[PDB]
């Protein structure tokens, strides 16, 4: 619960731009473009978590996400993500030119429940010709909706986190970058967040999560 929305001064669905957490024992510092945005420093997770995007539409939080309209197809695309370990030999660079099942995995038919109004689907997640992860939400019938999300089979740590991409536009959905781990994976719940509320594209939200 420490969420902080800042302004980018510009719109983010337009095209790529590069976003990034430096997650140390003492503080998060997000950066827009190489630029300093916003530090925390209380209560800072410590434990490593798997790295996730997805693309997904809500219910039940109309105030926070806005209303979903059933707009599709919607598409959020990752050029590139990179982390800088604190420790060697943990560092790793992911251009997304296809899909490597030895060190990422699909998300695929189930839903999380929830806020979360979609199935996952493995179709749904799709690279393109000139390299990049493209996110889909789309529907199979009608108000049934199949959405997607791509996380790492190895879990990481302390360190820099890197990526290049461009977000979905649209009431009611939401597009991510995120560490997570949490009962599912055997520990407490820990994630840090960068997502884009795309009922305003010209906004960043921000967030963690220790022990929640
Ligand atoms: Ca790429």
């Amino acid at each position: 619960g420490h969420e902080k929305v800042i302004s980018l001064g510009f719109d983010a669905s337009k095209g790529f731009h590069t976003y990034a957490f430096d997650w140390q024992p003492g503080y998060i510092k997000w950066y827009v473009d190489g630029v300093l945005k916003h530090t925390a420093t209380a209560n800072i997770p410590s434990t490593p978590g798997k790295i996730m995007m997805n693309l997904w539409n809500g219910t039940g939080v109309d105030d926070w996400l806005g209303s979903y309209n059933g707009a599709n197809p919607l598409y959020a695309e990752y050029d590139w993500v990179k982390y800088t370990s604190n420790q060697t030999g943990g560092s790793f660079f992911e251009p997304f030119n296809s899909y490597n099942s030895g060190t990422w995995e699909k998300a695929d038919g189930y839903s999380n429940g929830g806020v979360f109004n979609c199935t996952w689907r493995a179709n749904n997640v799709n690279f393109t010709n000139d390299g990049k992860l493209k996110l889909g939400l789309t529907s199979s019938a009608y108000n049934k909706f199949d959405c997607a999300e791509y996380r790492s089979t190895n879990i990481y740590g302390y360190g820099l986190y890197e990526v290049s991409m461009k977000p979905a536009k649209n009431t009611g959905i939401v597009s991510s970058f995120f560490t997570y781990t949490g009962p599912a994976h055997g520990t407490q719940w820990d994630e840090i967040d960068i997502e884009f509320l795309g009922k305003d594209t010209t906004k960043v939200q921000f967030n963690y999560y220790t022990n929640g």
